[PDB]
């Protein structure tokens, strides 16, 4: 529908470089998608080729496995997260220069990798060959033009997730109900602590053209568009 | 159909470790397909567990891109082969036990990006960082069982892809006709060189333990068939 892997010729008019990055940033079951997506059909309606990326679209079909199996499966899956988000930014952002709403950014992908080093998943130097990769990889990608910190409190994510998949809406992608308990709480806690590294990276790190937004993952839908779209309007090109 | 991503609980028996792995290597358009297939179901007539692999499964979405924009695209492109092959191989040879028959070993990868490097298009620290991950990946998966050695002739190779291109059974993945001919005669080379590091490797380096077997490209199908036949069928495991 939003043309995300076309490998024809960019089609941006006169307009050069790449588009503009917005990204939310957050633990699961944040309450992203709707914002997403909404915003993504605003900035269109301005005239932008604008696209709304959810996070599914990088689940690998092995997914499951580095859940179930982690030892084995965290740092290939890890790999293919970054890989896969990365491809489809050089692409749709950089090569063909449309503006990107994101669920998640590039930036926010070596968290994961961390959490899997501190319970062993992942070896010292399976990470060490990982951020090299990385390094290279994010060289090529524009840093995001905003970012909206929205991190949920675990019990808030957790009520969420059980409510999805007892319905059917998502899958059950744990072994365990603890284990599923056990990997929100440790995201949240290197989410909080990713959000301050963030807030002091904007001002004396590497971040300093970029914008940060705050928003409450329990604010109401019509609250987190209205937050979020009055900064991201201002990023409309044609 | 061949049950390539199954998350679930491995079903082996009483049979431990991983599967065997029967491996093609060799340019492109060297007729390899008929052969694997057939294979795949040879080994499961059999009793074995085994699965054929084409390299069609691992072609991006993005695939051409890595031929018309290469300096962009090959690396990621490069580490997305690696990763999907890797991946594969670990679910399916190692945790599931199972035994494979692929078009293309995880072995033969490191030779795709050298030939970028060699032309530009990936930079030494882009190769430098593939070369990290691709250690730590293969130092998981077993080394292939048995390497047929099936390298086509650059203008043999170009005959086959023609035709094929003419009556649509394959799409052009190239952005003209010279790269075409340019990328097959690279590969060619470079194939010519890997396989006499393969006869060295298998005698005096780390692949003592695995069979080599010549086979030429050129040969009728129902005699590869016949030749890799006579050396895979004494791999067969229930
Ligand atoms: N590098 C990464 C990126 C994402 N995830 C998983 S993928 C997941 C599935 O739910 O989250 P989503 O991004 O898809 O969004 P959502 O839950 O709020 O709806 C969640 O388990 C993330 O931790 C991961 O392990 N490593
Ligand atoms: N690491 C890799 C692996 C494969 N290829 C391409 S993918 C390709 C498409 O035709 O070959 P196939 O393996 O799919 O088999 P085939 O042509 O004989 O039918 C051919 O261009 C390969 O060089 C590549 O660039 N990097």
């Amino acid at each position: 529908e939003q043309n995300l892997y076309d490998v024809g010729p960019r089609d941006s008019g006169g307009r050069e470089g790449p588009g503009h990055y917005i990204a939310i940033s957050g633990n699961t079951a944040a309450g992203k998608t709707t914002l997403i997506e909404t915003l993504a059909g605003s900035l269109r309606a301005a005239g932008a080729d604008a696209v709304g990326v959810s996070e599914r679209v990088f689940h690998h079909r092995y997914l499951k496995l580095m859940f179930s199996a982690s030892a084995d499966f965290a740092f290939p899956i890890q790999l293919s997260f970054m890989l896969e988000r990365h491809l489809l930014l050089l692409d749709n952002l950089v090569r063909r220069g449309r503006t990107m709403v994101m669920e998640r950014s590039h930036l926010d992908d070596a968290m994961f990798v961390r959490e899997h080093v501190a319970s062993g998943a992942i070896t010292a130097a399976q990470q060490r060959a990982y951020t090299e990769v990385s390094g290279e990889l994010n060289a090529r990608i524009p840093n995001p033009d905003l970012i909206v910190l929205m991190n949920p409190e675990p019990e808030l994510s957790l009520e969420r997730l059980a409510r999805a998949e007892a319905e059917g809406s998502r899958p059950r992608q744990f072994p365990s109900d603890a284990a599923k308990r056990a990997w929100v709480h440790r995201w949240y806690d290197l989410y909080q602590e990713l959000h301050d590294d963030y807030r002091r990276r904007a001002v004396d790190g590497d971040l300093r053209g970029t914008e940060l937004l705050e928003l409450d993952a329990a604010a109401s839908p019509e609250e987190k568009i209205a937050t979020v779209t009055a900064r991201a309007r201002s990023l409309v090109v044609g």
